[PDB]
């Protein structure tokens, strides 16, 4: 059972736990990573209001699962989304600039590839589209359309799952445009995550090749 | 014992060789493919190149291709990431797929930092002229010692076009990890010079077949050698 903690099962020995999970160590494309230098420079949305499937805390984190209906087409392929969980902290950086929470939304495509989903969250606002997951028969629909900025400014690289197996050939995209949030939802959110903190620390990054570019969500 | 002859040493089948091959298979940032999604950007003078014309150490034919080594005074910084060029060696076609676009021939320029770090420097061939940089080699296989030089700084183009992204080696162990800059522009070749490295590799093509992609993020972008 692997962990967070600062002891043997720790993010710097997870290698060394089981053996799928080498990956954690002998990778040289490994996320996360701190994003400082990068070069300036056809993604597309299924984003609706989605029912949950299910709403959990798992192996570590708090996450929503969902239905098959709702994807992001890349390079001309639909990547579906499965679920869409959370870190606390933020397990990017950013310019040295940090969040207190992240988000991912996980997709995958038909070729079997996974392209997963980053944005940070600032301290501030109440945040109306996390009830639906702190709320986890008669399942309330989730905001998908309504998520994040309408405008982002988005980075993208190749690197891996922050958390086990660690497993590479995963299409990032980290938006630098911050989500507000109110701090009673996140005093709310890291207690729901047993008040312990799953952000990896910072991989090695052997000059990971990021582009910036720009889209409108909605 | 890995060739490129589909029996038992085939090159998917690598993984299977050594263990040490495992990332040949099991790798995803796995090279070469096909550049034909790409990102045009800049120049941020990233790049930087005082090669010169060098003598060689040493001349040899080495796993399936040939090869040349070079002494440390030759250097490519980048980044204030200081490489060093450790060889060329040739791939007959070429392994990185340009657009869609078949060369026959190209050559590999190695680096490496103090650490473990890798720099490729690969560029093209194509049927037609004779050419005077190659000419000094095909007679530095008749020779050891005081083998005959290259205009390495006159082996490349004075502007350059590449397309840079993460990838492996090609050949085993297949190693990760890899910085490419793979240049569109060709060098041209003559058939003769054509014909004759080829028995050099005994008309064999050493091309690794095409990896998977996982969405490699590649840049478009350009400089100057010259
Ligand atoms: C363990 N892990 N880490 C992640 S991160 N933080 O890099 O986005 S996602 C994850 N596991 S997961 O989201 O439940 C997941 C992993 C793999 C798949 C498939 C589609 C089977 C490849 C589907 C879901
Ligand atoms: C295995 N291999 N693959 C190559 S390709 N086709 O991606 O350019 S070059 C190669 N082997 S090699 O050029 O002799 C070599 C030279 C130097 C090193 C280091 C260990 C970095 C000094 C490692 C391998
Ligand atoms: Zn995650
Ligand atoms: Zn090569």
């Amino acid at each position: 059972k692997w962990d967070y903690k600062n002891k043997e099962n720790g993010p710097h020995r997870w290698d060394k736990l089981h053996k799928d999970f080498e990956v954690c160590k002998s990778g040289k494309s490994q996320s996360p990573i701190n994003i400082e230098h990068y070069y300036h420079t056809d993604l597309q949305f299924k984003y609706a209001a989605s029912k949950p499937k299910a709403v959990f805390f798992t192996h570590h984190t708090l996450k929503a699962s969902f239905e098959p209906t709702n994807h992001i087409n890349y390079r001309g392929h639909d990547y579906v989304l499965d679920n869409v969980h959370f870190h606390a902290p933020m397990e990017f950086l950013i310019n040295n600039k940090t969040r207190p929470l992240s988000a991912h939304f996980v997709h995958k495509d038909a070729k079997g590839r996974l392209l997963v989903l980053a944005i940070g969250f600032e301290e501030g606002k109440e945040n109306p589209n996390l009830d639906p997951i702190l709320e986890g028969q008669n399942f309330k629909e989730v905001a998908l359309d309504a998520f994040l900025p309408k405008s982002i400014n988005y980075y993208h690289f190749n690197g891996s799952l922050t958390a086990p197996p660690c497993t590479e050939g995963v299409a990032w995209f980290v938006i630098e445009e911050p989500l507000e949030v109110s701090a009673k939802q996140l005093a709310e959110i890291k207690k729901r995550m047993k008040n312990s903190p799953n952000q990896r620390p910072v991989q090695p990054d052997y000059n990971t090749v990021i582009i910036k570019s720009s889209a409108e969500t909605r």
